[PDB]
């Protein structure tokens, strides 16, 4: 699924942003994750 | 889906419900739990 793959990608990006000290970027990525989950679980 | 996918689906719903209840502290707990489940799901 392209949705599943995007969710997987975002999981990794969240780790990368956290490791860089960019908790602001984590927040945006969590919003991206919500957009995808809302579609995937519909 | 798998048990982890089903659990994740529930957490997605619970986050909306906690926001509606004004419980942003619960949202934080749930987002941490979501990460724990996703981490396990992708480790498999
Ligand atoms: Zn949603
Ligand atoms: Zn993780």
């Amino acid at each position: 699924s392209p949705l599943a793959q995007q969710i997987k990608n975002i999981h990794s990006f969240i780790h990368q942003a956290k490791a860089a000290g960019r908790m602001d970027e984590v927040r945006t990525l969590q919003e991206n994750l919500e957009q995808l989950m809302h579609e995937y679980f519909q």
